[PDB]
């Protein structure tokens, strides 16, 4: 009932660039008014899986991966993450009580040029369980106008990263929840 | 019962300088021995609504907002947030079991004014859902002498911002209830 | 039954180098399948209490604190933290659903020492409650071979501090129970 999550099954379970390229690691526990979150990413293959910014020279430094969900908080089929990889902890009918709150996280109107800062959390995270390979992982809420709402996590780095797998650390944020 | 809050009301809440300068969203959600703690701030008018160190040479780079405390954890009239806004989540009679813990967050003996470093929390935000808008926020319980129970937060950065508004991102923290 | 902690004792209850040479305060609270941690350390006496390194050459900027449970979540006698100073909020049997997830931080294979980096949370906390004074905690499940779960708590720092009194301020994070 209390925890929306992947599985901890090691198989691949995101797309960033191509189908199981890599496995997101994202827990969702309702505390009441507010989802503690605990995040983790592993790029298993493709571009990158083993960053070097010295011999790729048209690597991109940034990827996003999206959480798209119904007006019944059920993940769609458009989201990076595959829908068999999410469910309770013990394919669900309603998590409206896990989805970022509206009221607190409003979606972006026709004549708004950005969304408020508090649908943003920056965190940073690091690469190979090592504190000099930072990540900046910055989580929106309800950012994707097509959705009922939504959780985007993109990821970004500035070093020029030399032969270093995209493997995070662990994050923990909150949000208030919708209901 | 388990979550006290600022409303989610688009209504300024809250004085630094001037009333109804800014908006604290702030949700305390009581997870048993520790409170769950969700922030952000947006600046509405006065000096800080947009920071521009080019053109304003006074311009400070720090403010305090004080939530002050009794000893049935009812918000005090001398705090910077307004008690019209802070309620249950669903006028309280009493919230000592949202209000940080005295044994783990002591006040300043009359020989020392100086707090224990268990009684902070650093986090770094941002303005703006940018990361290279760093804003710090320090987190103090119990700082407040002629309070039963405080939370300070004060806000400082160091950037020399040239037109930037203050709307934070969300931080997330936790700390260890009365009771 | 739904928080293990230190007490709230005035006295020491930790060794890094010597019996009862630092305090640590860590508070895990159950919430369903994640554990939401708060954590402190103050350093009363020692090598460690006052860090002056124009005056001591020889000092390390590093050391690490262990818990080691066994197969049943008990604190086992060989961990940094005194077992006297570690029960249930209000000797005991089993604290198995406080224990980090061995599916989510599997322990290193006898062909590989290597754990995933999701076994590791960073953390920038600081000294004296001062933002020019970062130390970095970096939290790893399940590293220590001779135990059935283990919490491993390294502060590391790189900064020459002078006079600075080993006093942390707090840090929250949470990770995935096994039960």
């Amino acid at each position: 009932k209390l925890t929306l999550w992947t599985t901890l099954d090691p198989s691949p379970n995101c797309r960033i660039d191509v189908d199981k390229d890599s496995k997101l690691t994202l827990v969702l526990t309702k505390c009441g008014s507010q989802i503690l979150a605990n995040v983790s990413l592993l790029v298993v293959k493709g571009r990158f899986q083993n960053l070097n910014y010295k011999t790729n020279p048209n690597l991109p430094k940034t990827f996003t991966i999206k959480l798209l969900f119904d007006e019944n908080g059920i993940l769609k089929d458009s989201s990076n993450l595959d829908k068999n990889y999410w469910n309770y902890r013990n394919q669900y009918k309603n998590a409206v009580g896990f989805m970022p709150n509206l009221a607190a996280y409003p979606k972006s109107t026709t004549t708004q040029s950005k969304l408020y800062a508090r649908n943003t959390i920056f965190g940073n995270i690091y690469l190979d369980s090592q504190a000099y390979n930072p990540v900046v992982i910055k989580i929106t809420f309800n950012q994707e106008a097509d959705s009922a709402y939504s959780i985007t996590l993109n990821y970004s780095w500035g070093k020029d990263y030399e032969n270093i797998p995209f493997d995070s650390t662990s994050f923990t944020f909150s949000y208030i929840a919708q209901e």
